[PDB]
């Protein structure tokens, strides 16, 4: 009964999370209903609430001056919100390409506003992430968009630029609380919460209150949720609950800091293995840019790719055929991917590299 | 341990045997050894729990086939933009009939996209009652009709639905969807956030005529666009894996205890036992609506003065009860009585309002 989970969105949770969850199914915090059965504007949800965003705020350290929302529509609907919101008449939505999911939110710009392209690695697909000092910005940019890990293509930002003629925008979806963060360095930061954070649902927004406005639906302004605390409307109860338990589990293992030492070593057991390898697997990245989350790599040919990701499939590994835009194999280690899970696939990678 | 009684508005009782069969799979889902909530959407794990809900309902609702189910997030709050923002084309009018604060939300909502206009509204009576259809001020470039099924924070529900025929006939049924049949070809479209009556918070039914909605519009987001849901079977981006589950969960309850005729039966018998208890309290409790109006989901009341409202909802909290405040803009009392909420819980609600009655 042996499974490894490398699902790349919806993804594994810590197991301590899914069992405290399943423990206090029918009878949350002594009031004898689940947690799923409250009124959202009870005191016992309220409190799960605010304990998510405490949890989010203690974690990343996120300075008094920023706010936490807790959204429904997924990262996607934050591709459309964030200029619908920032992106005025005479300002530039400024997007830096790393990969297609920062394609995506920049066609979602271009339908409300003048956008612009200040970097890209898409003609040497995406294998890195571009030099700052490359990157074309405009006095008028309403904002600077990054993809802080791109997560179909496995790169990532190692460190992240300083802007400060327009606020810097993340969409660290499939990154956010894998290491420690600046967030003094950004204006706004996003993910789903379906990676590291939770199940799918929710979508996290931290955003510097003063920077978020007439004609925008009620729905669809950051004011109207930062007014409400997120609680404008029926907040997705359960999501939220499940969140504050994967943060308990970060807490409880030392935080930010110590899930870094877990996600490096994780990372560093499959480089390792494609490294030494001779050839045998190689990976898509630059190494100057590999993602800690999601290790892309290919076989030398599509018939041994399609015999390893069979044979994996066999030995009970979960979610490793690469995005069907670029194919190949997609190892996603996010936070509750287990070391052992890593240590396992190692072993396959090994074992099938002799036995071709 | 003591009593507790569910009449929460919004999330609200949920059936336990769907509680009790996600308890017992919560971490390993059909075997796979995984949670439902670590799946990936495209999983045939997954995609069989998507599939049977969206069945469930067809059969359920008897919805025809020319009409598509939709999983959507955002609430049905969001609901009251994408609607007119997909329909509420330049030179015709989003005509409401208002008849409670939800009906209010969604007209706000229309007023910031295009031309709106109020078919009939019982706001100055304090919505009470539904409007007569014969009041109906309809107009021929009206891009459809919208009502709200069920008023949630009134009490008051439509006993049935008019007849429309110039524009597509649009109902927000958020707090009684399922809790009856329904004749789904009168409607263009329905939609309901899941949390009142259908399971969870996180996810949005929403049953769309495919024809009236299936086309793309220029200038919209493509989340925000029927079309780009329809398309993918509401698939386009990360799905709400849990809520869905649970859907499907509580839908197959329903569907075990014989449908919706069945519960529609149970749902009078629950309403008729909390009704019956204010008529005859000579006046000591006084419901909200109208009678031909009585919602059979949320029963509104006040007793004859603002103290004894207070004393009466701090007995009940005391003796076990949840949610019976009513909705914070109008005070007094609601006893939500959704699908699943026992009929034990009424009347043990009856009890106490009799001896709080018989001792005041
Ligand atoms: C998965 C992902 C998204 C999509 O998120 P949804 O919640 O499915 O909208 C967006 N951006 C990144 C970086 C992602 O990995
Ligand atoms: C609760 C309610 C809503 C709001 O739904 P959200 O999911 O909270 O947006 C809308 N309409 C009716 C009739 C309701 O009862
Ligand atoms: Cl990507
Ligand atoms: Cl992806
Ligand atoms: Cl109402
Ligand atoms: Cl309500
Ligand atoms: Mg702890
Ligand atoms: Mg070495
Ligand atoms: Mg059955
Ligand atoms: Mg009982």
């Amino acid at each position: 009964k042996q499974v490894f989970n490398f699902n790349a969105g919806p993804s594994a949770l810590p197991k301590p999370a899914l069992e405290r969850a399943q423990k206090e199914l029918l009878n949350f915090n002594d009031t004898q209903m689940s947690v799923m059965e409250l009124s959202h504007r009870s005191q016992s949800y309220e409190e799960v609430h605010e304990q998510a965003q405490n949890l989010l705020r203690e974690l990343l350290q996120i300075p008094n001056d920023y706010q936490i929302l807790f959204l429904q529509g997924g990262a996607s609907l934050q591709f459309t919100m964030l200029p619908m919101n920032l992106l005025t008449k005479g300002t530039i939505g400024n997007y830096v390409l790393t990969g297609s999911w920062s394609e995506k939110a920049l066609k979602e710009a271009k339908l409300l506003g003048e956008t612009h392209i200040a970097a890209s690695t898409k003609a040497n697909s995406y294998q890195s992430i571009p030099d700052f000092s490359e990157f074309q910005l405009n006095e008028n940019d309403a904002y600077l968009h990054i993809t802080s890990n791109n997560t179909i293509y496995g790169t990532q930002y190692q460190n992240f630029p300083e802007i400060n003629h327009a606020p810097l925008i993340a969409d660290m979806s499939s990154d956010i609380l894998s290491r420690p963060l600046k967030v003094n360095q950004f204006g706004m930061i996003y993910a789903g919460a379906q990676k590291n954070l939770g199940p799918s649902g929710v979508t996290v927004v931290i955003v510097k209150k003063d920077l978020l406005v007439e004609q925008v639906p009620t729905m669809l302004q950051y004011a109207t949720h930062i007014k409400s605390d997120s609680l404008y409307n029926t907040p997705p109860t359960f999501s939220i609950y499940m969140l504050r338990n994967v943060l308990d589990w970060i807490k409880d293992l030392g935080g930010a800091e110590a899930i870094a030492k877990q996600n490096e070593e994780k990372a560093k057991i499959i480089y390792d293995t494609i490294d030494e390898s001779n050839g045998f697997y190689v990976g898509h990245a630059e190494k100057g840019s590999r993602s800690l989350m999601n290790v892309t790599f290919n076989l030398r040919n599509e018939e041994l790719n399609q015999q390893f990701l069979a044979k994996a499939k066999e030995q009970g590994f979960v979610g490793l055929n690469g995005h069907r835009s670029v194919g190949g194999c997609r190892a996603s280690i996010y936070n509750a991917v287990p070391i052992d899970a890593c240590i396992a696939l190692r072993e396959l990678m090994i074992q099938f590299k002799e036995n071709a």
